[PDB]
């Protein structure tokens, strides 16, 4: 009935919600914060007289019901407005607001730990320090992304990682980038320092990367016991390796049956001006309860120095106060610290995986610093911001700072600070392990031809498909899904011949029989954008759902097919780390055009081209892009197949384009069956799917093989042949066509299946019976600066006889994919049509 | 007064969370959970307390005292009905009570004249009809339908109607496929007919109907409004950075400093919205400086499904596709789209929010799809219950009449009357929309002749204004240095950098009142440490920048630190230059290695837009490149990728190597009538290379050079061997063959790419009439660079009886090594093997 019992408990919640917009969060004291009324007691209408009156807490939970007002806003002010800015009442889910007060309030800001722990933390804080120092001794103006201002970093890792190991937690995998890497790597992930040096001075399998793009593993010793540690390759493009990193993470906690995600930690770090503009952070966000990608939330880490290269401007960087406000998409509590109160780190980073490991979700720690040096130690950050290092040259470091504090509160003394700095710079000397905590842990390269099981008993085969067709006669399918089915059922059956969708789900049957793993993802995948795949069969009646591939039998290897978010570039770096964890299974990602895998063009250029080459990394995922020339418009024609076979050398990647049902078959099989894990590019049919001669029987399928190259099918004379035409996937159709209705003879028409790595010996194979041939086309849809013709044309002319000449058939060189209209479409298809054909 | 407290946290409960309960799904199919906050009885409150009177607090329905029976009526109809507030999460007090004026004094129900109930329900007949006409005349054709959301149809015309009504000038919609006919024929005013033309088969290679543009005057009550509909591909939200571009190019022009004179609006998917990191990207510039265009009024047409994609689940990760706007604290407003007058109200609140407060506002216009993602796809297969209902679900258009109808502000003989006339309009295949007004080359080829020369005394001038900064501007010692050094090359003690002629290349234009607008990140000192057009103040933090103080008749010049991003900021710079042609627009990657972040505005937009939609875009990309050993992401800007896109004279590829090619280079694109993309690979150890320097009489009296001939003074019958090359490697070949002493080679930079120069690469080979072969000699990977795509090029202008032959490092997974070591031993082999007769 109190007036103002009512108003104490408006300031209380005044402080919940806007208190950290005060804190005391930059370490250097530059920030001139804008006042917020509401923390004024004023404001209120709270006076003098009040605050010794004592007052109800209401839900404060600061462990007393009852308290004068003078004591609850010393409290307000130390929980909210101290080192930590907590922002988390944006939440709408009342339990989970009420979990994070109980933590904070009751604390009242001030942390409690152990003599120990505080020695660990200046120890850590100490070779944090001491490492970044030496490597500026004895590598002046070398390029290290030095971790320096942000030093607190080391002990949150290593206290995350000891938590992580606290709560029963198995793995825990870090995505970061260059700030701080070299230091992670030393001091956390146990790399030896020796080695490090050695990397400096110029000591070095492939072409190699930049010593701060290296990642690591090691057993790491903590309360809870060994937990395994594993930090991420990533080229310089950041925030991209997150989504790698999270798929990493559900490969394993697929592997371990962690179906919660309680097993294995996804950490990600980020810098303050990157988080803040890179739209990959938003998809992964996106990401995080997607039941074909969440792994149990992640804890985020932005190392906010508080600039980005030479931009500091606020109004230049972001649209809003925080570099953190992505996170409020998924309603992610954020919490801001001061860098310079190591405590109250360690305790945000407690908290922080105490609400990841409770509510499984994404939270995100504001590591508020500074930067020490410049962007990198080389350059001049005065030019640019002269006031931010004004004050950073007068600024104490944080090992400083707390050892000072620890000092005054007699819990350390100033030769135990004074010994950590110094016995550290001598085992940098000494070279060895750093890390006291550190463990030792506890090929699939052969090259493309290698011989591989692709036969398959076809009794069994049938059985398959047998299976695949039968569902519970109560889940009622619409009747052009009973319609396909039941064509499924007279190819079963040898009354049909087999095409596209029925060869490629019996490859997906035969490698689940054998207990491999499939996940399939990408968008409207599971009944495919071309109406072709049906994987899930949706109830007509309720809206319960039933997958013929998940019940072939017990026993079976885990089969999923996901409709994917409407994402490309984050979910392709998923799928890449997903297969590069787990390569014994299949990981295959469909576009739902190739045109559109251009979202996702750094994934394609700096992680699956690459990847091996630059960190020794093997991945066998297969990406299906739809193509071809069908009239539909520049976006739905080309999956730009020109750039991928640009971006092949050195066996990086297998460019294939199956034009049977029998192909995509043995090509889906092969990419498991096969010991090789490189990426599969297929460019993926569609016209092909309802072609009637783009079929195949079960023989094809028991007893075939993938062809590398196609020979001549028709009943022609081999020395009467003149010409044989080249070509790849949906086009020989059109050639086959029409060369059997011009009954012509003198014309082979060959295919080349896989572009890349150049089968020569099979395509030489195909061509050694035409002893009098003249010249050779390659005939292609594609415009001429498109396609195969400028990257492979080399390939052809190794191929051929040495008296003979290579020409060219398709179309006209374009700025754009593909004409707008289709009457243009059909003329432009008819010419390059005859223009191969005629001799 | 105890439960008082309660009365006014049940207030609160519904402002924050009232949208959780709404009846926001037209369908009915949503369950959506139960709140307990909403519940009086969670609040203590019994039902003695609802015959009490209470004090409402800041609840501002007009009257400061109510009975809690009828608050709790007010609340329900407030934030429970059609319309879904969320507001509540601003931090920002003054935009929270603006807020609850407008909702809680009307208490739900909007006031709308007679008249404006009459143009809601024709603007609804007219989206029905319009579809259902498409649907008879051509069964089966790719429409993407808007049926289901009709209330957009009329929802855009009130925000180009009340955008008039408050004095706006202009309004620039980016949308994707879904009623994008529907908008281009009823409300941009495109003849029914020559739609109905397009879809019986018909500048360029084009594009598909639902890609197309429009331009129109559009009368409002407070004056003629111009209207733009942008172009886009099929590739979904990328337009929405490209149509604030061409907002802010409109805004600068303009003077519309506020944003106040062009209003944006975007238009998204609910899949694509949740579910498209360019999303994000354009929020977090909303509100940047040099992107900021006043705030964007952003519509999702939220017919919740995506093509078959319909869980929540696997679509996104929270209960609203609209959440990313949390992140710039957006109000959103969901409202029901079967209800057009909660639609027309929202409608006019989140206009007159962005007006006041200049930030960005959403519009949830919860719908459903009719058919299938499109006319030719079973919905069914995948989405069973839900168009089970939609196929007993009566149409907007008929819930509406009703509605009039039954309240006798309408009769049923006027609906019919509306549905039969708009049917008879489209058979006569004029203009449909009232309102619509009549509106009140840069193409030329490459080669045209241009102005290149300038007063070399006007040159000298311009660079010592350039020097000059208040004597009180002290500038660090390092920037003094290099500024000491740019007032000796005004003096001629010293010959031009890099930075100095790209310097005074803006300078000219400036000069000439040509507006220079430059982005990307750390432009404005330069990644290299080379540009420094901003000058920093060491004492206070105040800049200075000399390019913006030529004289007082200058074109304006901005320099911009931009976001940390590649996909939004370059969008956002190809739809400046398109909107305004007339000045220099350029954007700067960080590396070249890091434009394959904005790969689809590239593909989509740069080198196809002309071909697609008769665009021009005069944009030009610099991107720094050059092979100098600091690994596979700091040494090719992929060159390879550009010139395979080049076709058609689409696009300009150029290799400059010396400081006076970049200046008539930057000079060409803006002096030169034509305005097609300008690819650039920047050096970088060229910006301090002792050999590439250029005088001043270079700037004034020379020309951009396509090829540059031999240097040296060779006797031209001694040379056995021409070596082709671009950029820096040119200098290494340069000084490997004087150490050598060596004569019998020459060596030919080829410094426009594409459009491929002929004549002027012949004219620089004429003169060696005793060559034998012809080397490319190239610093990239032999399956990057420019030999696999410009071999043939090379090949065409030798002499038939020479072979061209390769020098350069080997094809390669990644761009470049690792190890430092390892390229210095990679470029002396391919060095000493292109000189080595
Ligand atoms: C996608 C992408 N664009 C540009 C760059 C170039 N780049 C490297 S670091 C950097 C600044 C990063 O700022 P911040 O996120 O604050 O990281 P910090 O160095 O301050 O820790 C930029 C623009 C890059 N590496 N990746
Ligand atoms: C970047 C991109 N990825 C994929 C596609 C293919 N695609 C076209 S429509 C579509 C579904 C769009 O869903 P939504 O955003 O809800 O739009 P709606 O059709 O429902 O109006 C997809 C995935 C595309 N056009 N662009
Ligand atoms: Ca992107
Ligand atoms: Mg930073
Ligand atoms: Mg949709």
């Amino acid at each position: 009935v109190d007036a103002k019992q009512v108003k104490v408990l408006q300031l209380i919640n005044a402080y919940r919600f806007r208190g950290h917009e005060a804190a005391e969060l930059d370490p250097l004291g530059l920030w001139q914060r804008p006042t917020v009324a509401e923390l004024d007691p004023a404001f209120h209408n709270l006076t003098e007289d009040d605050f010794e009156e004592t007052f109800n807490v209401g839900s404060f939970a600061v462990g007393q019901e009852t308290m004068p007002l003078k004591d609850i806003y010393t409290a307000l002010k130390k929980t909210y407005c101290g080192s930590i800015g907590a922002e988390y009442m944006h939440m709408t889910d009342t339990e989970q607001k009420r979990w994070i007060q109980q933590r904070l309030e009751s604390v009242v800001g001030q942390p409690s730990f152990d003599k120990d722990e505080k020695r660990t933390f200046l120890a850590e804080l100490t070779a944090a320090e001491g490492l970044e120092r030496y490597l500026g001794a004895k590598f002046p103006g070398a390029k290290r992304f030095s971790l320096e201002g942000g030093d607190a970093m080391i002990p949150m890792m290593k206290e995350l990682i000891r938590h992580a190991g606290r709560s029963g937690m198995r793995e825990v995998v870090i995505g970061m980038a260059h700030r701080g890497r070299l230091n992670m790597l030393v001091n956390v992930l146990g790399k030896k320092p020796q080695d490090l040096f050695d990397e400096f001075a110029g000591k070095h399998w492939g072409t190699g990367d930049v010593k701060y793009h290296q990642g690591f593993s090691a057993d790491f010793a903590t309360p809870g016991g060994d937990v395994h540690l594993a930090l991420a390759f990533n080229p310089s493009h950041l925030e991209i390796v997150n989504p790698v990193v999270m798929g990493s993470v559900r490969a394993r906690q697929d592997r371990l049956g962690d179906d919660d995600g309680s097993k294995v930690l996804p950490i990600t770090i980020h810098g303050d001006s990157a988080i803040a503009g890179q739209g990959v952070v938003a998809e992964t966000f996106n990401m995080s309860q997607a039941r074909g990608f969440c792994v149990g939330g992640t804890v985020r880490v932005v190392v906010n120095n508080q600039v980005g290269f030479t931009t500091s401007n606020p109004r230049d960087t972001r649209s809003t106060m925080y570099c953190t406000d992505i996170a409020k998409m998924v309603q992610a509590p954020i919490f801001h610290v001061n860098a310079d109160d190591p405590e109250a780190v360690a305790f945000v980073t407690r908290i922080a995986l105490d609400y990841r490991n409770e509510f499984k979700r994404d939270v995100v720690i504001d590591l508020v610093c500074y930067r020490r040096h410049g962007h990198n130690e080389a350059d001049e950050p005065n030019a640019t911001q002269p006031l931010m290092y004004q004050k950073i040259k007068k600024h104490p470091t944080p090992r400083k700072l707390y050892a000072d504090v620890l000092i005054d509160r007699n819990e350390c003394d100033i030769e135990t600070a004074t010994q950590m700095v110094n016995e550290y710079r001598d085992a940098l000397d000494h070279g060895e392990v750093v890390v006291k905590e550190w463990r030792p842990m506890a090929y699939l390269g052969h090259e493309w031809d290698t011989p591989w099981s692709n036969t398959y008993d076809k009794q069994r085969l049938v059985e398959l498909g047998k299976r695949l067709c039968q569902y519970p006669e109560s889940h009622t399918l619409h009747s052009r899904v009973s319609k396909l089915y039941n064509d499924r059922t007279a190819m079963t059956n040898g009354e049909k011949e087999l095409d596209w969708g029925m060869a490629e789900t019996l490859a997906y049957a035969t490698l689940v029989d054998d207990g491999k793993r499939i996940r399939i993802s990408g968008q409207d995948s599971g009944r495919g954008t071309f109406f072709h795949r049906h994987a899930v069969l949706h109830n007509q009646n309720d809206a319960s759902t039933y997958v013929p591939l998940a019940n072939i039998h017990d026993k079976q290897g885990p089969f999923e097919v996901f409709d994917s978010v409407l994402s490309e570039e984050a979910v392709l770096a998923f799928e890449y780390g997903y297969a590069t964890a787990e390569p014994s299974g299949l990981t295959l990602w469909e576009a739902q055009f190739g045109d559109f895998a251009n979202g996702a063009q750094v994934v394609i250029d700096q992680f699956i081209s690459s990847g091996e080459q630059k960190w020794a990394r093997l991945c066998g995922l297969t990406m299906l892009l739809p193509h071809g020339y069908e009239g539909q418009g520049p976006e739905h024609s080309s999956a730009r197949l020109e750039r991928y076979l640009q971006l092949c050398a050195e066996q990086n990647m297998q460019v294939v384009v199956p034009s049977t049902p029998a192909q995509v078959y043995h090509m889906i099989r092969r990419q498991v069956v096969r010991p090789m894990r490189r990426p599969l590019i297929v460019m993926s049919p569609k016209s092909l799917l309802r072609h009637p001669l783009c079929t195949s029987s079960l023989d094809d399928l028991a007893n075939g093989t993938f062809m590398p190259a196609i020979p001549e099918i028709d009943e022609l004379d081999p020395a009467k042949v003149k010409r044989v035409v080249f070509c790849s996937g949906k086009v020989y159709f059109d050639l086959l066509e029409q060369r059997r209705n011009n009954e012509q003879d003198d014309v082979a028409i060959v295919r080349i299946e896989q572009l890349y790595p150049f089968p020569m010996d099979d395509v030489k194979a195909a061509i050694a019976p035409y002893v009098n041939v003249e010249d050779f086309v390659w005939c292609q849809e594609e415009p001429q600066n498109q396609g195969a013709w400028y990257c492979s044309q080399h390939n052809f002319r190794a191929a051929i006889p040495a008296g003979t000449e290579l020409k060219y058939a398709g179309r006209p060189a374009s700025a754009s994919p593909a004409v707008g209209y289709m009457s243009v479409h059909l003329k432009q298809q008819k010419a390059l049509i005859d223009d191969a054909l005629n001799v």
